[PDB]
């Protein structure tokens, strides 16, 4: 349903519009040129490196996405900015690699190994900003310049392998550690973990912004 | 008190000790012997090379009353007791560790008791000294050197304070310490021999102060 800008409850039409899109988002929309989101796969690496903390996540995959709840949408045409609240109700799971190089409450973790999380009851705010632009057709497309991200990521449960890799018992009790420790591990990896969806969500949403005009999605401005 | 001119010295210096071996446990006063069951007043024992950085305080050993005397020999020419002993079951030592190490790729940083078990461990001693005219004119033996070749046959281990921050950590450093055992005692054991070489020369001086060359060994 496209909604008409000049229409009384546009903001509410595009909140309408964008809840009905996210289960058919899951696999991808290849004609609007949207990847899918549920698996969200071929994506860059995570990269966290602090004092006492490097962590690289590489070939991270995310289920659980098409059950994402819209909260709230602002498609502002003035500004050209569009803002989204959303909430995953359950559970959403993050796969990849993990390495690590970390001293975590006095214990270190130095190591590679595949890495599952599952994050209950994760919520985001996003914003997304560009301009108008006339392609060489004379039809305009938005060309985004900036997104900003918000991750409130909930409850974390975690698998992490790869820790002390030359004695098993070991590697099991620091899988074990990995768990207690991951609500703080990842409260400290949140703003890491928003400049990398933002990227995304950059990313992403331009190719979905070129591929359809400006004035399709939103008639009459 | 074992003859020297008698027919065969050797064999009853060697029964002399065996039958000794259960009253030295909680020691015995009137020949100047601390206990050697428990053995316990000892220095520390100290290792400091190639990354592995180990003190061990409070040593105490238990199990030793148990000792069988393979061998001795008493050579009254150079004055030098070599013995031959072996421990059938189990000795056990207990104390505080304090480690800084990397060992088999796993750090191993932090204080906390240790408990080893050795079984079938067995020792060769040399105690060398010469004759001095005592108080009154008996001659006592005044031992200068003591060497140890400790063979310390099985190990296991229950050790403490690796990881302290995570209990589950620690007891997967409790079990990598007995896995990785019979390796670290084994590169251990010139710096065990050294302490246990004092200890051996401490503890016998204390034994040769108080009994005569000439009441343990007539005529000679
Ligand atoms: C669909 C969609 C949407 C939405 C989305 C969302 C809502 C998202 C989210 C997202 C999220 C919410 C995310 C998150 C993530 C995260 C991660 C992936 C992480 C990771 C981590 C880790 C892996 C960790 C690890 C560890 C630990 C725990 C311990 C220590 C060690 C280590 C470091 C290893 C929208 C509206 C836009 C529209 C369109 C479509
Ligand atoms: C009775 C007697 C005798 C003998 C004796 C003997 C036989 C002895 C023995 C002894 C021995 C044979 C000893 C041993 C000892 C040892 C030790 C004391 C050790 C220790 C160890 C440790 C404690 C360790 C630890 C650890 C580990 C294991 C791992 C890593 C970490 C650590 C380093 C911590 C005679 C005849 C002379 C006479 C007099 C009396």
């Amino acid at each position: 349903q496209t909604c008409n800008a000049s229409s009384p409850d546009f903001q509410l039409c595009v909140r309408a519009s964008l809840q009905q899109l996210i289960p058919e988002l899951a696999s991808g929309v290849p004609s609007i040129g949207a990847e899918g989101v549920d698996p969200l796969r071929g994506l860059p690496p995570i990269v966290h490196n602090s004092n006492g903390f490097k962590v690289q996540l590489d070939d991270v995959s995310i289920s659980g996405l098409s059950a994402t709840l819209i909260n709230d949408v602002n498609v502002d045409l003035t500004s050209n900015t569009i803002r989204i609240q959303a909430t995953v109700p359950g559970y959403i799971t993050a796969t990849g690699i993990q390495t690590t190089d970390a001293e975590i409450m006095g214990i270190p973790l130095k190591g590679s190994g595949p890495f599952t999380i599952s994050l209950a009851n994760p919520s985001l705010a996003v914003t997304l900003t560009g301009a108008p632009s006339a392609g060489p057709n004379g039809q305009t497309y938005l060309r985004l310049t900036s997104a900003s991200a918000a991750i409130e990521p909930g409850t974390p449960t975690a698998d992490i392998k790869g820790f002390f890799p030359q004695f098993p018992p070991l590697e099991a009790a620091a899988s074990a550690f990995a768990s207690v420790v991951a609500p703080d591990v990842v409260q400290s990896l949140k703003p890491t973990l928003d400049k990398w969806l933002g990227g995304v969500a950059l990313q992403r949403a331009q190719a979905v912004f070129s591929s359809v005009s400006y004035d399709a999605l939103f008639p009459g401005r």
